[PDB]
C-alpha cells in the first residue's frame, strides 16, 4: 500500500495565558499543506521491519508497534519511509507519518483497533492527522475541532535554524499574550486574497532572540506573499500566494536562501 502524510502549519497561533497546570493555553489553527512524505506500507507473514529516520525512536515506528498489539499480533509489516518533510521545524511530518501508518494498518488489518486512543497515547499532532482536514485547536494544541479551510496556493520556507522547542516557550512573556484568533474573519480573508487577521504569538520571543527570523519574513514579503508567520514554535515559515505560478514562483527564488515548496494549504 502507498500513502502520502502531508504536512501541516499553524494558520495563526495565539498564545492566551499560562494555565493553573504551567502550561500555556493556546488558541491556534492547524492547516494541512500538500508537501507529503510518501510511505510504502505492506504485510507480511511476520516481525516489524522499518526503514526511515530515527529507527524505533520514530512515531511512526512507534504507531506500528501500537497497533499489532492493539489487533493481537495478525502478521507482520514492512514499512518505508521516504521524507519530503524536513522535521523539527513546525511542520508536523512525524505525526503525519505515524497518522498514515495507523491509517494502513486499520486497512490492513481491521480489528477494531481504536485508532484515536493509539494516537492520543502516541500524542502530538497524531489525532489532528487522522482527521484528514483542518482543525480549530485549543488547550496545549490537542483539543480539536473540525474546521473547513478553502484550499489556497502557499509556500512554505524552511530556513534550517532549529532550537528545542521548549526554549520558544519558556521565552514567552505576559506581554506577548493575545486574544482568541479571528478564526471567521482569518477564513474570509484566505478566500478573498486579502492580509488574514492573524498572528503567531511565539514571534514575540522568537524575533527578540533570533532577529535573522525578521530578515526571513521580509524576504518572503518582498515577493508578493501574504499573511507570512512562522508556523507554530517554527523555525519554517510559510506564506500566501496570488495563484499556483505565483506560488511556484516565489519558492524558486526562495531557494537561494533555503529550501522551499509551493502547494496548496487547507482543502477538505
Amino acid at each position: 500500500m502507498e500513502r502520502l502524510a502531508p504536512a501541516k502549519v499553524n494558520l495563526g497561533l495565539s498564545v492566551r495565558f499560562r494555565r493553573e497546570d504551567g502550561y500555556h493555553e493556546l488558541h491556534t489553527l492547524f492547516a494541512p499543506f500538500s508537501l507529503a512524505d510518501r510511505l510504502v506500507v505492506e504485510p507480511v507473514s511476520s516481525g516489524l521491519h522499518f526503514q526511515g529516520p530515527y529507527g524505533r525512536e520514530n512515531l511512526a515506528y512507534r504507531a506500528a508497534s501500537l497497533y499489532l498489539e492493539a489487533a493481537g499480533q495478525p502478521g507482520g509489516v514492512r514499512i518505508l519511509l521516504e521524507k519530503r518533510i524536513p522535521e523539527g521545524a513546525g511542520l508536523g511530518g512525524g505525526s503525519s507519518d505515524a497518522a498514515q501508518v495507523l491509517l494502513a494498518l486499520q486497512a490492513l488489518y481491521p480489528a477494531e483497533v481504536d485508532l484515536f486512543a493509539l494516537a492520543r497515547t502516541l500524542g502530538a499532532d497524531v489525532p489532528f492527522f487522522l482527521l484528514g482536514r483542518g482543525a480549530e485547536a485549543r488547550g496545549v494544541g490537542e483539543r480539536l475541532k473540525p474546521l473547513a479551510l478553502p484550499p489556497v496556493p502557499a509556500v512554505v520556507f524552511f530556513p534550517g535554524l532549529r532550537v528545542p522547542t521548549p526554549l520558544v516557550y519558556r521565552a514567552v512573556r505576559p506581554e506577548d499574550f493575545g486574544p482568541d484568533l479571528p478564526v471567521e474573519a482569518i477564513l474570509e480573508a484566505l478566500a478573498r486574497g486579502e492580509e488574514p487577521p492573524y498572528w503567531n504569538s511565539l514571534e514575540g520571543p522568537a524575533f527578540r532572540l533570533f532577529p535573522e527570523l525578521k530578515e526571513v519574513r521580509g524576504r518572503m514579503r518582498a515577493l508578493g506573499l501574504r499573511g507570512v508567520l512562522m508556523s507554530g514554535s517554527g523555525s519554517a515559515f510559510f506564506g500566501l500566494a496570488e495563484g499556483p505560478d505565483h506560488a511556484r514562483r516565489a519558492a524558486e527564488a526562495l531557494r537561494a536562501w533555503g529550501r522551499a515548496w509551493a502547494g496548496t494549504l487547507g482543502g477538505g
